[PDB]
Protein backbone atom coordinates (compact mmCIF):
# COMPACT_ATOMS: atom_id res chain seq x y z
CA UNK A 1 0.00 0.00 0.00
CA UNK A 2 -0.28 2.18 -1.91
CA UNK A 3 1.57 -0.64 -3.85
CA UNK A 4 1.20 -2.97 -6.89
CA UNK A 5 2.21 -6.60 -6.41
CA UNK A 6 2.25 -9.15 -8.84
CA UNK A 7 2.99 -12.70 -7.91
CA UNK A 8 4.08 -15.29 -10.45
CA UNK A 9 3.57 -18.78 -9.10
CA UNK A 10 4.58 -21.85 -10.63
CA UNK A 11 3.05 -25.27 -8.86
CA UNK A 12 0.48 -27.47 -9.80
CA UNK A 13 -1.27 -28.43 -6.48
CA UNK A 14 -3.05 -25.64 -4.51
CA UNK A 15 -2.27 -27.47 -1.03
CA UNK A 16 1.22 -27.52 -1.54
CA UNK A 17 3.74 -25.87 0.26
CA UNK A 18 4.32 -23.43 -2.49
CA UNK A 19 0.46 -22.83 -2.29
CA UNK A 20 0.44 -22.04 0.79
CA UNK A 21 3.07 -19.49 0.84
CA UNK A 22 1.44 -17.87 -2.11
CA UNK A 23 -1.92 -17.46 -0.10
CA UNK A 24 -0.34 -15.73 2.73
CA UNK A 25 1.76 -13.84 0.40
CA UNK A 26 -1.82 -13.02 -0.81
CA UNK A 27 -3.76 -12.67 2.39
CA UNK A 28 -0.56 -10.81 4.17
CA UNK A 29 -0.19 -8.03 1.15
CA UNK A 30 -4.07 -7.87 0.75
CA UNK A 31 -4.44 -7.02 4.34
CA UNK A 32 -1.80 -4.40 3.98
CA UNK A 33 -3.75 -2.48 1.18
CA UNK A 34 -1.65 -3.56 -1.43
CA UNK A 35 -3.28 -4.56 -5.09
CA UNK A 36 -2.38 -7.93 -5.71
CA UNK A 37 -2.66 -10.18 -8.96
CA UNK A 38 -1.78 -13.79 -8.91
CA UNK A 39 -0.18 -15.58 -12.06
CA UNK A 40 -1.03 -19.02 -11.81
CA UNK A 41 1.14 -20.55 -14.70
CA UNK A 42 -0.17 -24.26 -14.44
CA UNK A 43 -3.72 -22.95 -13.96
CA UNK A 44 -3.71 -20.90 -16.91
CA UNK A 45 -1.65 -23.62 -18.90
CA UNK A 46 0.66 -21.09 -19.50
CA UNK A 47 2.75 -21.63 -22.83
CA UNK A 48 6.59 -21.94 -22.43
CA UNK A 49 7.60 -22.70 -25.80
CA UNK A 50 9.02 -19.50 -27.60
CA UNK A 51 7.85 -19.96 -31.16
CA UNK A 52 6.40 -17.97 -34.20
CA UNK A 53 3.02 -18.00 -32.73
CA UNK A 54 4.02 -15.58 -30.13
CA UNK A 55 4.10 -12.98 -33.17
CA UNK A 56 -0.02 -12.16 -34.67
CA UNK A 57 -0.38 -11.15 -38.19
CA UNK A 58 3.15 -11.26 -40.22
CA UNK A 59 6.57 -11.56 -39.52
CA UNK A 60 9.90 -9.14 -40.48
CA UNK A 61 11.40 -12.58 -42.36
CA UNK A 62 9.23 -15.91 -43.14
CA UNK A 63 12.74 -16.97 -44.44
CA UNK A 64 14.70 -17.19 -41.28
CA UNK A 65 12.78 -16.70 -38.37
CA UNK A 66 15.13 -15.22 -35.35
CA UNK A 67 13.02 -15.10 -32.29
CA UNK A 68 14.50 -12.44 -30.28
CA UNK A 69 14.42 -9.66 -33.11
CA UNK A 70 10.73 -10.82 -34.51
CA UNK A 71 9.53 -10.06 -30.97
CA UNK A 72 11.13 -7.31 -30.07
CA UNK A 73 9.99 -5.83 -33.78
CA UNK A 74 6.61 -7.39 -32.32
CA UNK A 75 6.37 -5.40 -29.13
CA UNK A 76 7.57 -2.22 -31.12
CA UNK A 77 4.51 -2.98 -33.31
CA UNK A 78 2.19 -3.94 -30.67
CA UNK A 79 1.66 -7.60 -31.80
CA UNK A 80 2.64 -10.05 -29.79
CA UNK A 81 0.41 -12.84 -28.82
CA UNK A 82 -2.04 -11.70 -25.97
CA UNK A 83 -0.90 -13.72 -23.08
CA UNK A 84 2.46 -12.25 -23.61
CA UNK A 85 0.95 -9.12 -23.36
CA UNK A 86 -1.05 -9.77 -20.81
CA UNK A 87 1.64 -10.80 -18.70
CA UNK A 88 3.89 -7.43 -19.70
CA UNK A 89 0.75 -5.17 -18.63
CA UNK A 90 0.55 -6.39 -15.31
CA UNK A 91 4.47 -6.55 -15.28
CA UNK A 92 5.00 -2.88 -16.12
CA UNK A 93 2.20 -1.97 -13.53
CA UNK A 94 3.49 -3.74 -10.45
CA UNK A 95 5.94 -2.75 -8.14
CA UNK A 96 6.66 -5.81 -6.90
CA UNK A 97 7.33 -9.06 -8.90
CA UNK A 98 7.35 -12.10 -6.30
CA UNK A 99 8.20 -15.91 -8.06
CA UNK A 100 7.03 -18.29 -5.97
CA UNK A 101 8.45 -21.82 -7.14
CA UNK A 102 9.96 -25.08 -6.23
CA UNK A 103 13.54 -25.26 -7.19
CA UNK A 104 13.91 -27.59 -10.28
CA UNK A 105 17.63 -28.40 -11.46
CA UNK A 106 18.98 -25.43 -9.76
CA UNK A 107 16.71 -23.17 -11.21
CA UNK A 108 12.96 -22.52 -12.18
CA UNK A 109 10.55 -25.12 -13.46
CA UNK A 110 10.45 -25.12 -17.04
CA UNK A 111 6.59 -23.41 -17.20
CA UNK A 112 8.35 -20.25 -15.57
CA UNK A 113 11.40 -20.38 -17.74
CA UNK A 114 9.16 -20.19 -20.50
CA UNK A 115 7.50 -17.40 -18.64
CA UNK A 116 10.59 -15.42 -18.33
CA UNK A 117 11.90 -16.45 -22.39
CA UNK A 118 8.33 -15.50 -23.73
CA UNK A 119 7.10 -12.26 -21.61
CA UNK A 120 10.55 -10.40 -20.72
CA UNK A 121 11.16 -9.68 -24.20
CA UNK A 122 13.55 -7.20 -26.13
CA UNK A 123 11.69 -3.55 -25.95
CA UNK A 124 10.00 -4.56 -22.66
CA UNK A 125 12.55 -6.35 -20.31
CA UNK A 126 15.63 -4.86 -21.81
CA UNK A 127 17.14 -3.56 -24.78
CA UNK A 128 20.37 -4.32 -26.61
CA UNK A 129 21.60 -1.67 -25.23
CA UNK A 130 20.11 -0.23 -22.52
CA UNK A 131 20.46 -3.20 -19.52
CA UNK A 132 21.70 -4.30 -15.96
CA UNK A 133 21.35 -0.74 -13.51
CA UNK A 134 19.72 0.75 -16.83
CA UNK A 135 17.66 -1.74 -17.68
CA UNK A 136 13.87 -1.38 -18.71
CA UNK A 137 11.88 -1.97 -15.69
CA UNK A 138 13.99 -0.21 -12.98
CA UNK A 139 12.10 1.20 -10.36
CA UNK A 140 10.55 -2.00 -9.62
CA UNK A 141 11.37 -5.00 -7.08
CA UNK A 142 11.65 -8.33 -7.79
CA UNK A 143 11.86 -11.62 -5.46
CA UNK A 144 12.65 -14.94 -5.80
CA UNK A 145 10.38 -17.24 -3.15
CA UNK A 146 11.90 -20.38 -3.95
CA UNK A 147 11.38 -23.99 -1.86
CA UNK A 148 13.83 -26.66 -2.40
CA UNK A 149 14.05 -30.95 -1.81
CA UNK A 150 17.80 -30.33 -0.42
CA UNK A 151 18.36 -29.31 2.99
CA UNK A 152 19.95 -26.01 3.88
CA UNK A 153 23.29 -27.84 5.42
CA UNK A 154 23.71 -29.27 1.20
CA UNK A 155 23.34 -25.62 0.39
CA UNK A 156 26.65 -24.59 1.96
CA UNK A 157 29.69 -24.18 -0.11
CA UNK A 158 31.33 -27.02 1.28
CA UNK A 159 28.28 -29.43 0.99
CA UNK A 160 27.15 -31.29 -2.22
CA UNK A 161 25.16 -28.43 -3.61
CA UNK A 162 27.92 -25.88 -3.16
CA UNK A 163 26.42 -22.28 -1.67
CA UNK A 164 22.94 -21.04 -2.61
CA UNK A 165 23.86 -17.65 -4.26
CA UNK A 166 26.06 -20.10 -7.10
CA UNK A 167 22.32 -21.71 -8.29
CA UNK A 168 20.73 -17.63 -7.70
CA UNK A 169 23.74 -15.94 -10.17
CA UNK A 170 21.25 -16.54 -13.38
CA UNK A 171 18.49 -15.98 -11.61
CA UNK A 172 19.18 -12.98 -9.92
CA UNK A 173 21.69 -11.15 -12.15
CA UNK A 174 21.56 -12.70 -15.02
CA UNK A 175 17.43 -12.17 -15.64
CA UNK A 176 15.82 -9.70 -12.53
CA UNK A 177 19.45 -7.34 -12.69
CA UNK A 178 19.30 -7.45 -15.77
CA UNK A 179 16.11 -5.99 -16.66
CA UNK A 180 16.11 -3.15 -14.41
CA UNK A 181 15.04 -4.93 -11.31
CA UNK A 182 16.49 -4.34 -7.68
CA UNK A 183 16.08 -7.82 -6.09
CA UNK A 184 15.35 -8.52 -2.48
CA UNK A 185 17.07 -11.17 -1.37
CA UNK A 186 15.72 -14.91 -1.60
CA UNK A 187 13.07 -16.18 0.16
CA UNK A 188 14.25 -19.75 0.63
CA UNK A 189 12.38 -22.34 2.53
CA UNK A 190 14.54 -25.08 2.44
CA UNK A 191 13.16 -29.18 2.97
CA UNK A 192 9.24 -28.43 3.55
CA UNK A 193 8.54 -31.77 2.51
CA UNK A 194 10.58 -33.11 5.42
CA UNK A 195 8.55 -31.50 7.77
CA UNK A 196 7.21 -30.85 10.36
CA UNK A 197 4.12 -29.86 10.45
CA UNK A 198 5.67 -27.48 13.52
CA UNK A 199 8.80 -25.93 11.19
CA UNK A 200 6.51 -25.80 8.87
CA UNK A 201 4.00 -23.44 10.16
CA UNK A 202 6.82 -21.57 10.82
CA UNK A 203 8.61 -21.57 8.02
CA UNK A 204 5.16 -20.10 6.41
CA UNK A 205 4.52 -17.36 9.02
CA UNK A 206 8.18 -16.23 8.84
CA UNK A 207 7.30 -15.54 5.09
CA UNK A 208 4.00 -13.73 6.65
CA UNK A 209 6.11 -12.03 9.04
CA UNK A 210 8.81 -10.61 6.49
CA UNK A 211 6.12 -9.79 4.07
CA UNK A 212 4.66 -7.00 7.16
CA UNK A 213 7.94 -4.78 6.40
CA UNK A 214 8.84 -5.89 2.97
CA UNK A 215 8.36 -2.34 1.50
CA UNK A 216 11.22 -0.57 4.41
CA UNK A 217 13.86 -3.60 3.15
CA UNK A 218 16.97 -2.52 0.61
CA UNK A 219 17.81 -4.34 -2.58
CA UNK A 220 20.92 -6.43 -2.50
CA UNK A 221 23.79 -5.22 -4.17
CA UNK A 222 23.84 -7.29 -7.15
CA UNK A 223 27.35 -8.07 -8.15
CA UNK A 224 29.78 -11.14 -8.72
CA UNK A 225 30.96 -10.98 -5.28
CA UNK A 226 27.40 -11.04 -3.61
CA UNK A 227 26.62 -14.60 -5.68
CA UNK A 228 30.43 -16.14 -5.05
CA UNK A 229 32.57 -13.55 -3.35
CA UNK A 230 34.37 -13.82 0.08
CA UNK B 1 34.38 -48.59 -29.91
CA UNK B 2 30.85 -48.68 -31.86
CA UNK B 3 29.29 -45.16 -29.74
CA UNK B 4 25.93 -44.08 -29.91
CA UNK B 5 25.14 -40.08 -29.72
CA UNK B 6 21.99 -38.25 -28.72
CA UNK B 7 21.87 -34.75 -29.89
CA UNK B 8 19.33 -32.84 -28.01
CA UNK B 9 18.55 -30.04 -29.88
CA UNK B 10 16.51 -26.96 -29.07
CA UNK B 11 16.02 -24.00 -31.56
CA UNK B 12 13.43 -23.20 -34.23
CA UNK B 13 15.38 -22.16 -37.45
CA UNK B 14 16.35 -24.72 -38.89
CA UNK B 15 18.76 -22.42 -41.03
CA UNK B 16 20.00 -20.74 -37.46
CA UNK B 17 23.94 -21.35 -36.33
CA UNK B 18 22.37 -23.98 -34.07
CA UNK B 19 20.79 -25.58 -36.80
CA UNK B 20 24.76 -25.00 -38.30
CA UNK B 21 26.58 -26.66 -35.50
CA UNK B 22 23.67 -29.51 -34.82
CA UNK B 23 23.94 -30.29 -38.60
CA UNK B 24 27.97 -30.66 -38.50
CA UNK B 25 28.36 -32.50 -35.11
CA UNK B 26 25.52 -35.09 -37.38
CA UNK B 27 27.70 -34.94 -40.46
CA UNK B 28 31.12 -35.39 -38.38
CA UNK B 29 29.81 -38.26 -35.78
CA UNK B 30 27.91 -39.64 -38.89
CA UNK B 31 31.44 -40.20 -41.12
CA UNK B 32 33.30 -41.90 -37.92
CA UNK B 33 30.53 -44.60 -37.99
CA UNK B 34 29.15 -43.37 -34.21
CA UNK B 35 25.52 -43.88 -34.07
CA UNK B 36 23.30 -40.32 -34.21
CA UNK B 37 19.74 -39.74 -32.85
CA UNK B 38 18.54 -35.94 -32.60
CA UNK B 39 15.40 -35.18 -30.51
CA UNK B 40 14.70 -31.70 -32.26
CA UNK B 41 12.57 -30.50 -29.65
CA UNK B 42 10.92 -27.52 -31.29
CA UNK B 43 9.89 -29.41 -34.37
CA UNK B 44 8.78 -32.06 -31.88
CA UNK B 45 6.55 -29.73 -30.32
CA UNK B 46 7.87 -31.29 -27.18
CA UNK B 47 5.77 -30.77 -23.80
CA UNK B 48 8.02 -28.96 -21.18
CA UNK B 49 5.34 -28.49 -18.51
CA UNK B 50 5.86 -30.82 -15.65
CA UNK B 51 1.82 -32.13 -15.35
CA UNK B 52 -0.35 -34.55 -13.90
CA UNK B 53 -1.26 -35.60 -17.72
CA UNK B 54 2.42 -37.12 -17.21
CA UNK B 55 1.26 -39.87 -15.31
CA UNK B 56 -1.22 -42.32 -16.96
CA UNK B 57 -1.36 -44.95 -13.56
CA UNK B 58 -3.35 -44.56 -10.48
CA UNK B 59 -1.85 -41.93 -8.56
CA UNK B 60 -0.04 -42.75 -5.05
CA UNK B 61 -1.55 -39.26 -3.35
CA UNK B 62 -4.09 -38.74 -5.29
CA UNK B 63 -5.41 -35.73 -2.84
CA UNK B 64 -2.31 -34.19 -2.61
CA UNK B 65 -0.60 -34.19 -6.30
CA UNK B 66 3.46 -33.63 -5.60
CA UNK B 67 5.08 -34.18 -9.14
CA UNK B 68 8.43 -35.62 -8.05
CA UNK B 69 6.79 -38.61 -5.75
CA UNK B 70 4.46 -39.42 -8.81
CA UNK B 71 7.24 -39.30 -11.65
CA UNK B 72 9.30 -42.00 -9.17
CA UNK B 73 6.33 -43.91 -8.56
CA UNK B 74 5.30 -43.87 -12.53
CA UNK B 75 8.81 -44.46 -13.31
CA UNK B 76 8.82 -48.13 -11.07
CA UNK B 77 5.37 -48.58 -12.43
CA UNK B 78 6.00 -47.63 -15.95
CA UNK B 79 3.08 -45.35 -16.21
CA UNK B 80 4.79 -42.34 -17.59
CA UNK B 81 4.02 -40.82 -20.89
CA UNK B 82 5.11 -41.78 -23.98
CA UNK B 83 7.00 -38.68 -25.23
CA UNK B 84 9.16 -39.06 -21.87
CA UNK B 85 9.65 -42.86 -21.80
CA UNK B 86 10.87 -42.01 -25.62
CA UNK B 87 13.74 -39.63 -24.12
CA UNK B 88 14.50 -41.79 -21.86
CA UNK B 89 15.06 -44.98 -24.37
CA UNK B 90 17.38 -41.93 -26.08
CA UNK B 91 19.41 -41.38 -23.17
CA UNK B 92 19.71 -44.64 -21.85
CA UNK B 93 21.29 -46.20 -24.80
CA UNK B 94 23.13 -43.19 -25.68
CA UNK B 95 26.88 -43.05 -24.64
CA UNK B 96 27.28 -38.98 -24.75
CA UNK B 97 24.15 -36.85 -25.02
CA UNK B 98 25.19 -32.99 -26.61
CA UNK B 99 22.30 -30.60 -25.96
CA UNK B 100 23.02 -27.51 -28.60
CA UNK B 101 20.76 -24.88 -27.84
CA UNK B 102 20.81 -20.54 -27.35
CA UNK B 103 21.79 -19.59 -24.05
CA UNK B 104 18.56 -18.02 -22.48
CA UNK B 105 18.55 -15.58 -19.83
CA UNK B 106 22.01 -17.39 -18.70
CA UNK B 107 20.26 -20.92 -19.11
CA UNK B 108 18.26 -23.42 -21.44
CA UNK B 109 15.45 -21.88 -23.61
CA UNK B 110 11.90 -23.29 -21.45
CA UNK B 111 11.52 -26.50 -24.23
CA UNK B 112 14.77 -27.76 -22.87
CA UNK B 113 14.43 -27.15 -19.31
CA UNK B 114 11.52 -28.82 -19.75
CA UNK B 115 13.33 -31.94 -21.25
CA UNK B 116 15.54 -31.97 -18.49
CA UNK B 117 12.39 -31.92 -15.86
CA UNK B 118 10.48 -34.35 -17.03
CA UNK B 119 12.75 -36.56 -18.75
CA UNK B 120 15.34 -36.42 -16.10
CA UNK B 121 13.08 -38.44 -13.45
CA UNK B 122 13.70 -39.55 -9.94
CA UNK B 123 14.92 -44.00 -10.44
CA UNK B 124 15.75 -43.23 -14.12
CA UNK B 125 18.16 -40.22 -14.02
CA UNK B 126 19.27 -40.46 -10.05
CA UNK B 127 17.59 -41.72 -6.86
CA UNK B 128 17.76 -40.64 -3.06
CA UNK B 129 20.74 -41.51 -2.70
CA UNK B 130 22.51 -41.86 -5.86
CA UNK B 131 23.17 -38.70 -7.21
CA UNK B 132 26.67 -36.53 -8.36
CA UNK B 133 29.01 -39.17 -8.42
CA UNK B 134 26.61 -42.26 -7.63
CA UNK B 135 23.90 -40.68 -9.94
CA UNK B 136 21.98 -43.63 -12.14
CA UNK B 137 23.71 -42.46 -15.52
CA UNK B 138 27.18 -43.31 -15.08
CA UNK B 139 29.18 -44.15 -18.07
CA UNK B 140 27.65 -41.33 -19.44
CA UNK B 141 29.39 -38.30 -21.18
CA UNK B 142 27.80 -35.06 -21.25
CA UNK B 143 28.53 -32.00 -23.22
CA UNK B 144 26.87 -28.40 -23.78
CA UNK B 145 27.22 -26.44 -26.93
CA UNK B 146 25.88 -22.84 -26.65
CA UNK B 147 25.31 -20.20 -28.63
CA UNK B 148 25.22 -16.66 -27.05
CA UNK B 149 24.20 -12.62 -27.93
CA UNK B 150 26.75 -11.24 -25.66
CA UNK B 151 30.66 -11.71 -26.95
CA UNK B 152 33.70 -12.60 -26.20
CA UNK B 153 34.78 -10.12 -23.18
CA UNK B 154 31.75 -9.49 -21.99
CA UNK B 155 31.85 -13.20 -20.36
CA UNK B 156 34.31 -12.81 -18.43
CA UNK B 157 35.71 -11.97 -14.84
CA UNK B 158 34.36 -8.35 -14.80
CA UNK B 159 32.80 -8.74 -17.55
CA UNK B 160 29.51 -7.31 -18.21
CA UNK B 161 28.04 -10.74 -17.59
CA UNK B 162 30.35 -12.27 -15.10
CA UNK B 163 32.50 -15.23 -16.21
CA UNK B 164 30.94 -17.87 -18.54
CA UNK B 165 31.40 -20.61 -16.37
CA UNK B 166 29.41 -18.75 -13.50
CA UNK B 167 25.70 -19.96 -15.54
CA UNK B 168 27.22 -23.38 -16.23
CA UNK B 169 26.77 -24.71 -12.83
CA UNK B 170 23.36 -25.17 -12.73
CA UNK B 171 23.52 -27.01 -15.90
CA UNK B 172 26.65 -28.80 -15.65
CA UNK B 173 27.28 -29.82 -11.89
CA UNK B 174 23.42 -29.22 -10.40
CA UNK B 175 22.02 -31.33 -13.22
CA UNK B 176 24.35 -33.52 -15.55
CA UNK B 177 27.14 -34.08 -12.37
CA UNK B 178 24.29 -34.94 -10.42
CA UNK B 179 23.16 -37.23 -12.77
CA UNK B 180 25.92 -39.12 -12.98
CA UNK B 181 27.46 -38.28 -16.18
CA UNK B 182 30.78 -36.99 -16.54
CA UNK B 183 30.89 -33.48 -18.21
CA UNK B 184 33.00 -32.42 -21.12
CA UNK B 185 34.03 -28.97 -21.59
CA UNK B 186 31.55 -26.31 -23.22
CA UNK B 187 31.26 -25.78 -26.74
CA UNK B 188 30.41 -21.99 -26.71
CA UNK B 189 30.13 -20.29 -29.67
CA UNK B 190 30.52 -16.84 -28.65
CA UNK B 191 28.21 -13.71 -30.68
CA UNK B 192 27.57 -15.46 -33.65
CA UNK B 193 25.14 -12.44 -34.87
CA UNK B 194 27.73 -10.03 -34.63
CA UNK B 195 30.67 -12.08 -35.79
CA UNK B 196 31.74 -11.84 -39.67
CA UNK B 197 31.15 -15.08 -41.87
CA UNK B 198 35.04 -15.76 -41.41
CA UNK B 199 34.46 -15.83 -37.95
CA UNK B 200 31.03 -17.91 -37.74
CA UNK B 201 32.20 -20.50 -40.63
CA UNK B 202 35.55 -20.84 -38.58
CA UNK B 203 33.46 -21.24 -35.24
CA UNK B 204 31.24 -23.89 -37.48
CA UNK B 205 34.75 -25.64 -38.25
CA UNK B 206 36.41 -25.62 -34.32
CA UNK B 207 33.31 -27.73 -33.32
CA UNK B 208 33.71 -29.80 -36.23
CA UNK B 209 37.54 -29.59 -36.13
CA UNK B 210 36.81 -30.57 -32.07
CA UNK B 211 34.32 -33.43 -32.75
CA UNK B 212 37.08 -35.47 -34.68
CA UNK B 213 38.63 -35.98 -31.32
CA UNK B 214 35.59 -36.44 -29.13
CA UNK B 215 36.72 -40.11 -27.57
CA UNK B 216 39.96 -38.93 -26.71
CA UNK B 217 38.64 -36.01 -24.18
CA UNK B 218 38.74 -36.43 -20.78
CA UNK B 219 36.58 -34.67 -18.60
CA UNK B 220 35.99 -31.22 -16.20
CA UNK B 221 36.53 -31.56 -12.50
CA UNK B 222 32.91 -30.43 -12.25
CA UNK B 223 33.42 -28.46 -8.86
CA UNK B 224 33.00 -25.00 -7.51
CA UNK B 225 36.53 -24.42 -8.04
CA UNK B 226 36.36 -25.08 -12.07
CA UNK B 227 33.42 -23.20 -12.31
CA UNK B 228 33.94 -19.88 -9.87
CA UNK B 229 37.70 -20.24 -9.17
CA UNK B 230 40.21 -18.47 -6.41
C1 LIG C 1 11.91 -32.03 -11.70
C2 LIG C 1 12.41 -31.70 -10.33
C3 LIG C 1 13.66 -31.11 -10.16
C4 LIG C 1 14.12 -30.81 -8.85
N1 LIG C 1 15.33 -30.20 -8.64
C5 LIG C 1 15.72 -29.85 -7.35
C6 LIG C 1 16.94 -29.23 -7.17
O1 LIG C 1 17.68 -28.87 -8.10
N2 LIG C 1 17.32 -28.98 -5.90
C7 LIG C 1 16.57 -29.28 -4.80
O2 LIG C 1 17.02 -28.98 -3.68
N3 LIG C 1 15.37 -29.92 -4.96
C8 LIG C 1 14.94 -30.14 -6.26
N4 LIG C 1 13.74 -30.77 -6.46
C9 LIG C 1 12.84 -31.11 -5.29
C10 LIG C 1 11.80 -29.96 -5.14
O3 LIG C 1 12.35 -28.65 -5.16
C11 LIG C 1 10.98 -30.11 -3.90
O4 LIG C 1 10.29 -31.31 -4.10
C12 LIG C 1 9.96 -28.97 -3.68
O5 LIG C 1 10.64 -27.73 -3.56
C13 LIG C 1 9.09 -29.23 -2.44
O6 LIG C 1 8.11 -28.19 -2.34
P1 LIG C 1 6.51 -28.38 -2.51
O7 LIG C 1 5.83 -27.03 -2.34
O8 LIG C 1 6.18 -28.93 -3.90
O9 LIG C 1 6.21 -29.41 -1.32
P2 LIG C 1 4.83 -30.11 -0.87
O10 LIG C 1 5.04 -31.61 -0.78
O11 LIG C 1 3.63 -29.80 -1.74
O12 LIG C 1 4.69 -29.55 0.63
C14 LIG C 1 5.38 -30.11 1.73
C15 LIG C 1 4.38 -30.52 2.82
O13 LIG C 1 3.79 -29.39 3.44
C16 LIG C 1 2.37 -29.54 3.46
N5 LIG C 1 1.76 -28.21 3.50
C17 LIG C 1 1.25 -27.48 2.47
N6 LIG C 1 0.82 -26.31 2.96
C18 LIG C 1 1.04 -26.29 4.30
C19 LIG C 1 0.77 -25.33 5.31
N7 LIG C 1 -0.16 -24.40 5.09
N8 LIG C 1 1.13 -25.62 6.62
C20 LIG C 1 1.73 -26.83 6.94
N9 LIG C 1 1.98 -27.77 5.94
C21 LIG C 1 1.63 -27.49 4.65
C22 LIG C 1 2.06 -30.35 2.22
O14 LIG C 1 0.78 -30.93 2.25
C23 LIG C 1 3.21 -31.34 2.28
O15 LIG C 1 2.92 -32.37 3.20
C24 LIG C 1 13.34 -31.09 -7.75
C25 LIG C 1 12.11 -31.70 -7.94
C26 LIG C 1 11.65 -32.00 -9.20
C27 LIG C 1 10.29 -32.65 -9.25
C1 LIG D 1 14.72 -15.00 -24.68
C2 LIG D 1 16.17 -14.79 -25.05
C3 LIG D 1 17.10 -14.78 -23.98
C4 LIG D 1 18.45 -14.58 -24.25
N1 LIG D 1 19.35 -14.58 -23.23
C5 LIG D 1 20.68 -14.39 -23.47
C6 LIG D 1 21.59 -14.39 -22.43
O1 LIG D 1 21.23 -14.60 -21.27
N2 LIG D 1 22.91 -14.23 -22.71
C7 LIG D 1 23.36 -14.00 -23.98
O2 LIG D 1 24.55 -13.83 -24.20
N3 LIG D 1 22.47 -14.02 -25.01
C8 LIG D 1 21.12 -14.23 -24.76
N4 LIG D 1 20.23 -14.21 -25.79
C9 LIG D 1 20.75 -14.03 -27.18
C10 LIG D 1 20.81 -15.45 -27.84
O3 LIG D 1 21.51 -16.42 -27.06
C11 LIG D 1 21.44 -15.36 -29.21
O4 LIG D 1 20.53 -14.60 -30.01
C12 LIG D 1 21.76 -16.77 -29.79
O5 LIG D 1 22.74 -17.47 -29.03
C13 LIG D 1 22.14 -16.71 -31.28
O6 LIG D 1 22.18 -18.02 -31.83
P1 LIG D 1 21.33 -18.28 -33.20
O7 LIG D 1 21.54 -19.67 -33.71
O8 LIG D 1 19.86 -17.95 -32.93
O9 LIG D 1 22.06 -17.22 -34.15
P2 LIG D 1 21.52 -16.80 -35.59
O10 LIG D 1 20.84 -15.43 -35.56
O11 LIG D 1 20.63 -17.81 -36.25
O12 LIG D 1 23.01 -16.74 -36.23
C14 LIG D 1 23.53 -15.57 -36.84
C15 LIG D 1 23.82 -15.81 -38.32
O13 LIG D 1 24.54 -17.01 -38.47
C16 LIG D 1 24.27 -17.46 -39.78
N5 LIG D 1 24.69 -18.85 -39.98
C17 LIG D 1 24.03 -20.00 -39.66
N6 LIG D 1 24.82 -21.04 -40.03
C18 LIG D 1 25.97 -20.57 -40.57
C19 LIG D 1 27.10 -21.17 -41.13
N7 LIG D 1 27.30 -22.49 -41.04
N8 LIG D 1 28.12 -20.38 -41.62
C20 LIG D 1 28.04 -19.01 -41.58
N9 LIG D 1 26.91 -18.42 -41.04
C21 LIG D 1 25.90 -19.19 -40.54
C22 LIG D 1 22.80 -17.25 -39.98
O14 LIG D 1 22.54 -17.09 -41.35
C23 LIG D 1 22.59 -15.96 -39.22
O15 LIG D 1 22.57 -14.93 -40.17
C24 LIG D 1 18.89 -14.40 -25.54
C25 LIG D 1 17.98 -14.42 -26.59
C26 LIG D 1 16.61 -14.60 -26.37
C27 LIG D 1 15.74 -14.58 -27.61
C1 LIG E 1 20.08 -31.18 -8.06
C2 LIG E 1 19.31 -31.64 -6.84
C3 LIG E 1 19.83 -31.42 -5.56
C4 LIG E 1 19.16 -31.82 -4.39
O1 LIG E 1 19.68 -31.58 -3.27
N1 LIG E 1 17.91 -32.49 -4.44
C5 LIG E 1 17.27 -32.87 -3.17
C6 LIG E 1 17.32 -32.74 -5.72
C7 LIG E 1 16.04 -33.40 -5.92
C8 LIG E 1 15.53 -33.62 -7.27
C9 LIG E 1 16.20 -33.25 -8.42
C10 LIG E 1 17.43 -32.59 -8.25
C11 LIG E 1 18.00 -32.32 -6.99
O2 LIG E 1 14.35 -34.26 -7.14
C12 LIG E 1 14.03 -34.45 -5.73
O3 LIG E 1 15.16 -33.89 -4.99
C1 LIG F 1 21.54 -11.65 -19.73
C2 LIG F 1 22.01 -11.31 -21.12
C3 LIG F 1 23.36 -11.03 -21.37
C4 LIG F 1 23.82 -10.70 -22.64
O1 LIG F 1 25.04 -10.46 -22.79
N1 LIG F 1 22.93 -10.66 -23.76
C5 LIG F 1 23.45 -10.30 -25.10
C6 LIG F 1 21.57 -10.93 -23.54
C7 LIG F 1 20.57 -10.90 -24.59
C8 LIG F 1 19.18 -11.19 -24.29
C9 LIG F 1 18.71 -11.48 -23.02
C10 LIG F 1 19.65 -11.52 -21.98
C11 LIG F 1 21.02 -11.27 -22.20
O2 LIG F 1 18.50 -11.06 -25.48
C12 LIG F 1 19.41 -10.60 -26.51
O3 LIG F 1 20.74 -10.61 -25.91
ZN1 LIG G 1 23.41 -8.49 -10.73
ZN1 LIG H 1 29.88 -30.84 -10.68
Amino acid sequence: AGKKVLIVYAHQEPKSFNGSLKNVAVDELSRQGCTVTVSDLYAMNFEPRATDKDITGTLSNPEVFNYGVETHEAYKQRSLASDITDEQKKVREADLVIFQFPLYWFSVPAILKGWMDRVLCQGFAFDIPGFYDSGLLQGKLALLSVTTGGTAEMYTKTGVNGDSRYFLWPLQHGTLHFCGFKVLAPQISFAPEIASEEERKGMVAAWSQRLQTIWKEEPIPCTAHWHFGQ
